[PDB]
């Protein structure tokens, strides 16, 4: 019935072991982990593919880490701007500060909360909502708008003037719980004050200071603010690949735009949720950084309009920056990314289940970002068939750093690039530059409201 | 009076409970047989433990059928339905159901006992399909429906079809006689001939109509019972 | 036909891939090792049993390693008197010197070599007999006539006098091939001389003991020769269980009988050779070490009789000195020997080739010797179940240098005991003691002349 029944299961039992792939099965599945039993090198042996037609000119150098830190959307954002500096510099080596936009994040989202208390004051302490902004309050993880609201505000910086010198920029979990600690105590303090009184209140108005001062304070022990502000000139010496040195005087702020090449307002990440109508606004609600930054909205489109912008932002030789499941259907030795590449079905286990009802069912969302560098399309009269990825945990993982991933991998386990809006047709631009597009507005729990 | 021999280790798994709750009552084994070391089957529970949780899911998914599946329970039901992790009444549940085991009979050999990570996930993927599947027949159907019901024996038994290619079921049922020999302190051999379930009273001295967990949650009043 | 056809086997191979146990198969075969793939955990879990119900009462202290050396069955004979010693002396930990033995059988065999040389001296070059010869002269491997040989000439003496302190005692690879290569040039030379003149010629005479004694000068290089002589005393001052000092003065040959407790014409080697006739006598032509020493004799007998000698011997509280296939069905790891452990049968493996066949083929013979100090019967009416093995590869090897063998291992991958001819029936015992028992002879290539 409904109960596990002794008798049933040992009956079962005795069944299964009488079918010979079960008891191969059962020996070899006790002995080692399913994904090392069951990597099938044949398969990989055709699927193990490092060359690529179409790739970005510029190549990524060198190899990031970011340690024990979940600042992959930080790497990858930057990874994707380092290659205009790289190039229009002439350097054989080069990264932007990743530790820069780090720090302001993390100071951010720990007063960006404290607001979101403060406007959710007349919920239950034990409300979904407020529960939820007291679990992770300052977790390392972001989108790429949130990335955008700190460009426009701090602007960029050579990591030669900051970088991750610091213990907690490689290892941040002990530098985060201590933070939280403290304000899931000024969560509490500040609704006691608010029951008596409104936020407009001058009392409360010195509270929040007061918490922000000391958020400061305990940030600035583990890392140090970085030595320019935005409108800030500082001057980098450089060497150029020709052993020629040079010097730049510039601000964070200019150096973003004038560097960098990143104007702000072209970005636009596009989304593929299967749950919602294509050619829909997806916002998610309360989900942010900066206080009165943009919040994240997502154009959301079929697979079919989302490998072509990926091939043609290639062709024009631009990485992309890209959102997936890792590491579902990711070998990290190898660094294929493949859906078929362990022998599931060799023992009869199947996943039938579909895109949408996976996300529905909280089995997949978007948990790392990395940089698509490259594709191969099939070289005939096809579409393409893999791409190249850059990920940011050192040389050694994957192939030197560098991953491949299958265009079934990409329309099942990612969901999420980012173009600029000048890329995409004029039918989807509009719904960026219109005014009819009522966003769906999805809750700050939702699985596509879950960062990277 | 007695020590805790051997050291045990959980590794990475989050059965510290049964290892914990076992701690407490290998001591009277120790104890009651004259054993320099000894061990309870922890992995016993664990096999029992996962196959239940699985099983007890599928009728939460059924029992909140009416709720949306963005609702606050049905997203917690589908968080973790197979984690390792466990309170003492759930301990006793297993207990009285099944009863305990010397460890030189079914131990962590496997290597999901020791590593159970990808276990979960490779089941807790497959109970996230059936709860899709089990949700939609039920907008149709009632639960009491032939159908349904033939549902959900196809789900428990790929549910153990899946777990027994992990870890082999114990080797005797419950109520079913074992032989365990043994050497005692004194280098004496011996053999008992028992059954899960009488060796928990027997050798191991749990009557699991005894033990209650006091709690200490100052948000409530105390001498309040909290469910 | 007869020849690989591409076609015939792309089809098979084709039908294979059809078959779903197969492909699960594969897939884990080209992962990892057969034997670490393969092993069956379920099985291990019931065969993995230490409790012996019959156990020889004193304990193998220290657990001994014979490293980088085949000295095993030096290891497995000495470990089997040790005990005597450490129960007449009441001592925590002893070991009798294996080193001084493996001094003496390496200088004999060396000497032995030459005078199988001159005997072989009217065969061609290149005839079995001369290559065989030339093959392995001076390897560490040996028989236990062959340790009786040594210990009659020789004696026994504490490993606390003379041990394992040279490089060449745990690691004799180059040892032996020095002086190999220094025989294989005296082969020549002596053969050459023999082509002119007679053995018993003053000049060959004399080149013989020129060999002799550039094979003592090159080995005293890697070994010193034991301190005392075999009829010359010792002085060995020790501390018993009770922390109380005590001296004892022997001699080499004195100490092995009045301390070791050994008399040399007591022990007898049965081996279970079924591709001849139980009852009989089997001899191995040429094998030995100690010019003019015991030849290998063994007495053949059935399975049935060889395991009641081995438990009435266990009762008796003696160990026994036993020879076997290693590592055939042999986990290291756990030291659990059963030739079930591995699911062979799930992956279709079937071996029905027969003990006989499987010497006469080439597939088993002894190639290491152990030491059985338990077993246990059945607890009711039946037989002997499993043995409690005692190895010589230090205490990490199996569980703390133990390990388990079942019976059927024991009637299958192992053959030969040694017991003493007082523990035989009259029947038996008599073979030994008559006369008109001519022995089966065996070439020194046979399988059964391989060493341990
Ligand atoms: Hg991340
Ligand atoms: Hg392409
Ligand atoms: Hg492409
Ligand atoms: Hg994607
Ligand atoms: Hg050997
Ligand atoms: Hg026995
Ligand atoms: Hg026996
Ligand atoms: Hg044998």
């Amino acid at each position: 019935s409904s109960s596990i029944d002794i008798s049933k299961i040992n009956s079962w039992n005795k069944e299964f072991q009488s079918d010979l792939t079960h008891q191969l099965a059962t020996t070899v599945l006790k002995n080692y982990n399913a994904d090392d039993a069951l990597l099938n090198k044949t398969r990989l042996q055709k699927q193990d593919n490092r060359v690529f037609n179409t790739v970005v000119s510029t190549d990524s150098t060198p190899v990031t880490n970011q340690k024990s830190s979940g600042r992959c959307w930080l790497f990858a954002a930057t990874n994707q701007l380092r290659l205009n500096v790289l190039s229009e510099l002439n350097l054989k080596e080069f990264e932007l500060s990743q530790a820069y936009l780090f720090f302001y994040d993390k100071l951010e989202k720990a007063n960006y909360f404290l607001d979101q208390i403060v406007s959710s004051a007349d919920q239950d302490i034990d409300s979904r909502l407020v529960q939820y902004l007291l679990a992770a309050p300052t977790e390392d993880g972001g989108q790429y708008s949130m990335f955008l609201n700190l460009v426009k505000k701090y602007g960029l910086i050579p990591k030669d003037l900051y970088g991750d010198l610091p213990y907690s920029t490689t290892a941040s979990r002990k530098w985060n719980s201590l933070l939280t600690t403290k304000l899931r105590e000024f969560a509490e303090t500040l609704r006691t004050a608010l029951k008596e009184r409104s936020a407009d209140d001058s009392i409360i108005v010195t509270l929040r200071e007061q918490m922000q001062r000391e958020i400061f304070r305990l940030m600035s022990l583990f890392m140090d603010i970085p030595p320019v502000q935005p409108n800030e000139q500082f001057t980098w010496e450089y060497v150029d690949k020709d052993k020629k040195i040079h010097t730049i005087k510039s601000t964070p702020l200019e150096f973003a735009s004038k560097y960098a090449k990143l104007d702000p307002s072209t970005p636009v990440s596009l989304i593929n949720d299967p749950r919602h109508p294509y050619g829909k606004l997806i916002k998610i609600d309360r989900l942010g950084n900066v206080l009165g930054g943009d919040a994240v909205i997502y154009l959301n489109v079929d697979n079919e309009t989302l490998s072509k912008l990926v091939v043609k932002r290639l062709q024009n030789n631009k990485a992309v920056f890209f959102g997936s499941h890792t590491p579902k259907f990711m070998d990290k030795k190898t660094g294929v990314m493949d859906i078929e590449l362990w022998n599931y079905p060799a023992i009869g286990y199947n996943l039938p289940q579909q895109k949408a009802s996976r996300i529905r069912y909280h089995e997949s969302l978007m948990t790392h970002a990395m940089l698509i560098t490259g594709c191969h399309v099939d070289e005939t009269s096809k579409l393409p068939l893999r791409y190249r990825v850059e990920n940011s945990w050192g040389k050694d993982s994957g192939k030197d750093g560098l991953y491949v991933m299958t265009q079934k991998y990409f329309e099942e386990y990612c969901f999420q690039i980012v173009v600029d809006i000048n890329e995409l047709p004029k039918e989807l631009a509009s719904k960026f530059t219109s005014g009819k597009e009522e966003p769906i507005v999805l809750p700050i729990w939702d699985p596509m409201g879950a960062l990277a």
